[PDB]
């Protein structure tokens, strides 16, 4: 189906290097000249994902979808953007922002020490950011279900981007359950809200300050359930402010119905930019 309005030339795409292998599909990076059809001839680095060699007619469809939920969530700067795709005269291309740092997790780790040694404002402006684009989503009934560092992606000028978004019997046996970023009641029933989402940016949160640390240490996977329901929650990372603990520990509230709501979180991470700022 023609869409002129998200339409590439084929002419205007250098298609690059692959970027890595099973995560977010059949990746390459890529240089696209013209994307803003106003700006004339100005190059632009993104990223294409593309069907596998051997994909069925599903996957065409299954692409096609993410394509047009993408579309239709809209555009925001914190979350990883559709700028159109080549669905004429060849194979199918769906391009996106390109994050030059990677995600989120390996970000953090790589900038644990060194002169790229991120600060405490850094990640509170980390944080910030995935609020932001969390409180996008959520205006636009969008539930990620995986929100995680791992699927936060970063730019060349340190912009967070939340991907993995779009996409989304169990009782069947035939990227394991991500349980240790998983709200009680999404354990328990495998089902999904925005709030089971602010319960995961919690453990994001968490994440975030200790610079990319692994969710509760030494906690086997049949304890944690119990755990959590008797009110066991995470100790608050070294360094981390009682205000930004305060924030993850009402994210992890047993009632969903009572923990904030993503636009509360951004205006919580907004307070706590501001105090931060003050004791420095
Ligand atoms: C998965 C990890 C891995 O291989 N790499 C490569 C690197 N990478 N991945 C992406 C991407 C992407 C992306 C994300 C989406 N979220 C939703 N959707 C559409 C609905 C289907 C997409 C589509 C794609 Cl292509 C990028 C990027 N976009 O620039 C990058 N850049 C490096 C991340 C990771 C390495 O991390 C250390
Ligand atoms: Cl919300």
């Amino acid at each position: 189906p023609a869409d002129p309005k998200w339409e590439l030339s084929r002419a205007r795409l250098t298609l690059g290097k692959p970027l890595g292998e099973g995560c977010f599909g059949q990746v390459v990076m890529a240089e696209a000249i013209g994307i803003d059809k106003d700006r004339a001839a100005k190059p632009v680095t993104v990223a294409v994902k593309m069907l596998k060699d051997d994909a069925t007619d599903k996957d065409l469809s299954d692409l096609v979808s993410e394509m047009e939920m993408m579309k239709m969530i809209g555009k925001h700067k914190n979350i990883i953007n559709l700028l159109g795709a080549c669905t004429q005269g060849g194979p199918l291309y769906v391009l996106v922002e390109y994050a030059a740092k990677g995600n989120l997790r390996e970000f953090l780790r790589a900038r644990r020490s060194g002169e790229e040694q991120l600060t405490f404002k850094d990640l509170v402006s980390c944080a910030y950011q995935v609020a932001r684009g969390m409180e996008y989503l959520a205006s636009q009934k969008c539930i990620h279900r995986d929100l995680a560092a791992r699927n936060v992606l970063v730019t060349e000028d340190n912009v967070m981007k939340i991907a993995d978004f779009g996409l989304a019997n169990l009782d069947y046996y035939k990227g394991r359950l991500p349980v240790k970023w998983m709200a009680p009641e999404a354990l328990f029933d495998r089902v999904y809200t925005h709030q089971s989402d602010v319960w995961s940016f919690g453990v994001l949160l968490w994440e975030i300050f200790t610079l990319g640390g692994s969710p509760y240490p030494g906690i086997p996977v049949e304890e944690l359930f119990k755990l959590l329901k008797e009110g066991h929650r995470m100790d608050k990372p070294a360094n981390c402010t009682h205000d930004l603990y305060m924030i993850m520990r009402e994210c992890w509230h047993a009632a969903p119905s009572q923990r904030p709501t993503f636009k509360q979180l951004v205006e919580d991470l907004d307070r706590v930019l501001t105090v931060t700022s003050h004791h420095h």
